[PDB]
């Protein structure tokens, strides 16, 4: 798996872009952002958003100090191909995030994690190519 370092954390108004190819037989990924790197104990996770291509769900939760909270999986569509190219786009504002994928708007998620700042790693996993980062 890769931590990429986000320099300030987060705030309203900053973008991160993720690019990535999906794999050709894909079961999932994930791209999640989290207060620090650590794998062990994990850094609790602001926002994790999970693609799982079996039943085509687009599932996001936070998690501090072990709980994670309720599951969210609204979409208007399943916005991931395997093999294809992606661009996920993680606005943030003040209330929430907004995600979008491939320039459309797909879901908003309101934050639990409160402190933007110490929001500072992007951590990505599972079954695709990372091509882009910024």
């Amino acid at each position: 798996p890769f931590c990429g370092h986000i320099k300030g954390g987060m705030r309203p108004g900053k973008k991160i872009l993720v690019m990535g190819i999906v794999d050709l037989n894909p079961e999932s990924f994930g791209i999640s952002l989290t207060c620090g790197e650590s794998e062990d104990p994990p850094a609790d996770v602001a926002i994790e958003l999970k693609a799982v291509f079996t039943d085509r769900q687009f599932i996001r939760n936070s998690c501090v100090a072990g709980e994670w909270g309720e599951e969210q999986s609204s979409i208007p569509y399943f916005p991931f191909i395997p093999d294809q190219p992606f661009r996920v786009e993680i606005l943030c504002e003040h209330p929430r995030f907004r995600i979008f994928v491939d320039g459309h708007q797909l879901f908003d998620f309101y934050h639990r994690i409160e402190t933007l700042s110490a929001i500072d790693t992007i951590k990505i996993n599972g079954d695709l190519q990372l091509t882009k980062l910024g």
